[PDB]
């Protein structure tokens, strides 16, 4: 990973919290191309102190993100380590996912969902191809690099952004709370963390993308979120059930049954 000094780093506003962290809107300097300076906006990334034993995990998570180079995933700048672990990434302009389909919910068609779902799926059948386990796929870790264009044609344009701290770490409760995006395999047993994990939770994110930002089963506590899994519910289709099959399909019980997501890619496109 490479190094930032942290007299290079300027932190700014508060944008909100992650599990274990603090998120900040940043600026850093820096020698760009033919040396020139620039100032370059960043998202930082702060474990709590209070955290810190999960170092390791919270920088192996972005370091999964940059073995490998890919349109869709998001770009690591770095890692700032005083008594501070910061993580500096790229600063994509319109957030996450989730809080814009909660903003501009009525104004989403299927054909803006179908988009996005596509790009989603490219980064899934590339982390695929490499074997590579994303392990935290939903709505709050799709960034919205520009938004859909009608008057020049352009699609909106999505990243994938790292898991964050692995849940084969993480407390029970909070594996609990992320129920139905943690499939039940791995609320069994968190280390059955696997390739299958990520297409149950493609599952979730595609209920999330139909759902105008709702979250599954939010009117559920962990106790009945619990139960959801032992009784063997599926989610209710959406109101705008245009991928409610496709959902149902990801979130199978048996991991060995879900499908490929280059089969995936081929029921988007047949949509
Ligand atoms: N709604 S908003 O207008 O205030 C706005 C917010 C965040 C961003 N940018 C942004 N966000 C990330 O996480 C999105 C998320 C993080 C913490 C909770 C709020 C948003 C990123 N992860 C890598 N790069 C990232 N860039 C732009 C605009």
């Amino acid at each position: 990973f490479h190094k930032i000094r942290n007299e290079d780093l300027i932190f700014n506003e508060s944008l909100g919290q992650g599990t274990f962290t603090k998120i900040f809107k940043g600026v850093r300097r820096e020698v760009g191309d033919y040396g020139q300076l620039h100032e370059t906006e960043v998202l930082l990334k702060v474990l709590d102190k209070a955290h810190r034993n999960y170092s390791e995990s919270f920088f192996e998570a972005a370091s999964m993100m940059s073995k490998l180079s890919h349109k869709h995933l998001v770009l690591n700048y770095g890692v700032c380590v005083g008594d501070e672990n910061i993580l500096v990434q790229e600063f994509v302009k319109f957030g996450s996912l989730d809080t814009y389909l909660k903003k501009n919910k009525n104004c989403i068609n299927i054909l803006w969902k179908l988009e996005v779902a596509k790009q989603l799926a490219a980064a899934m059948h590339f982390l695929e191809e490499n074997t590579l386990i994303h392990g935290n796929v939903c709505a709050k870790n799709i960034l919205l690099i520009r938004e859909e264009d009608r008057k020049t044609g352009n699609p909106p344009f999505i990243k994938l952004s790292d898991p964050g701290i692995s849940i084969t770490v993480l407390p029970k409760d909070i594996l609990q709370e992320r129920i139905p995006w943690v499939p039940p395999e791995c609320i069994e047993n968190p280390k059955n963390l696997n390739l299958a994990t990520d297409k149950w939770s493609f599952g979730t994110t595609l209920w999330e993308i139909c759902s105008g930002g709702d979250k599954p089963l939010s009117a559920l506590d962990s106790q009945r979120k619990l139960q959801f899994y032992e009784d063997r519910h599926q989610l209710p289709a959406p109101k705008a059930a245009e991928l409610a099959n496709l959902i149902n399909n990801c979130m199978d019980y048996e991991p060995d049954h879900r499908p490929s997501f280059r089969a995936i890619i081929r029921d988007l496109n047949s949509l």
